[PDB]
């Protein structure tokens, strides 16, 4: 329940791909400086 | 780190018949004073349709398995294979609400300050947990992925074929996902075995801690 978080700066396109016997899910957010 | 409330329909527009996401569907919200982000779905296809996949599988016995017209599907040899799965959706977390699917989604990302375009910084994470062969990949077209901590050796560990071969010999009946030899699941693994692809544009499948 502590999940690893990665970031990309300067993206205008961003993708998420899943293949699983079960189910996965996506959280997405922004950093504002 | 402002996470996106994909449930807040007041910020969403152009949702599909099932209230989920389709191409053209848009999330738009003032995330902080002056600052507006706009996420628009540009694509709903799985990983085996990507250039990234294409380059990985190219010039190897599984090149022919690149399929640019693949759609979001049930895994072959599962009880609903050929039935069209449900729309992806929020209604704090986006998820395709049904088991045994090879899917994917792309978003256009835009951001404004006081009405002027600006360079957005985006963070991503898998909400669910994953064992081997439960594959979760993140792609970007911006700067390479950096780890920024966690949200409550390892902090995470990278999924491998040695790691998947095992777990396969455990499900007893065999792992469903791997039966389907029409897709090279070996190539869903990140080739960056050290980290899972930091410094790069694709943060290939990890496994979350205990």
């Amino acid at each position: 329940k502590a999940v690893p978080v990665v970031m990309t700066r300067g993206a205008s396109e961003v993708g998420f791909y899943v293949a699983t016997g079960g189910q996965q899910a996506l959280m997405m957010g922004f950093l504002v400086v």
